[PDB]
């Protein structure tokens, strides 16, 4: 575990992280895909074999000794508000029983079930607090990897404002 588990967020390509492994934004058919999905798979495509997994699920594969725990949020253009909800939450879920499985101190998670799977909806308070009720009994350091200015600042003040 961490001496003092912390979250923390930065505003940049999770494919640049400084943490033990990595959580990726994945597709279930382990494809290259877009965005996260595709900076994981330039960075690590060792680690696309046989990840494809379903939807609510995570999935690590081994990229030398380095694990990218594979996660496939639901795409919103294609559940109900619902039933994505539901599998968002449990997507994180089963990223927190890898975190844990594997031992690390630290993990790089990109917020899931955002851009090209958000239905065209802000999901960042949705997807940031399901990250918590995963990971908030865990005792890995979490960084929270973001793209946009905006976020970064929403996603600080909700992590500064719990502490
Ligand atoms: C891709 C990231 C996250 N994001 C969203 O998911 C989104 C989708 N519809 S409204 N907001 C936007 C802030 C753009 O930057
Ligand atoms: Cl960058």
């Amino acid at each position: 575990g961490a001496m003092a588990p912390s979250y923390r967020v930065k505003r940049m390509d999770i494919a640049k992280n400084d943490e033990e492994c990595v959580v990726n934004a994945a597709n279930p058919r382990g494809l290259p895909g877009d965005g996260v999905c595709k900076a994981v798979y330039k960075k690590w495509p060792e680690s696309f074999k046989n990840s494809a997994t379903p939807v609510g699920t995570a999935k690590t594969v081994m990229c030398g000794t380095y694990p990218v725990i594979h996660a496939v949020g639901p795409n919103f253009s294609n559940y109900t508000e619902s039933e994505g909800d539901r599998e968002l939450a449990a997507a994180y879920r089963e990223v927190a029983k890898e975190v844990t499985r594997l031992g690390v101190n630290s993990v790089a998670i990109p917020l899931l079930s955002t851009g090209v799977y958000s239905g065209g909806k802000d999901r960042l308070t949705q997807s940031l607090n399901h990250l918590f009720t995963a990971m908030d009994s865990t005792d890995a350091d979490v960084v929270i990897y973001c793209r946009d200015k905006e976020w970064e600042k929403k996603i600080s003040e909700a992590i500064q404002m719990r502490t």
